[PDB]
């Protein structure tokens, strides 16, 4: 089943590769979407793409680069759109 995630991670997670690592892992997974760095300090993704799929990223997200701390994600799930064509980092 395809579905779409939303998903915030906050602690040490820009200036440590975060972005580039969610973006190598999700093309890795099939799954399409961003992740983006927020003027909070978070990083914000958007992925759409199978459920295991989606799982596997969010287990990536929950651990980051070995460079970052993860200390919080918060995340939901909604109904897949068929947005994205390709993974992009902005
Ligand atoms: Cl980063």
């Amino acid at each position: 089943m395809l579905k779409r995630m939303y998903a915030r991670v906050y602690g040490l997670v820009q200036g440590v590769g975060f972005r580039k690592f969610v973006q190598i892992h999700a093309i890795r997974l099939g799954i399409k979407g961003y992740a983006k760095n927020l003027p909070d300090g978070s990083v914000e993704v958007v992925a759409e793409g199978y459920e295991e799929a989606l799982s596997k990223l969010l287990e990536r997200i929950k651990q980051g680069p070995p460079a970052a701390e993860v200390e919080k994600v918060d995340y939901s799930f909604s109904e897949y759109k068929g947005e994205f064509e390709d993974f992009e980092t902005y």
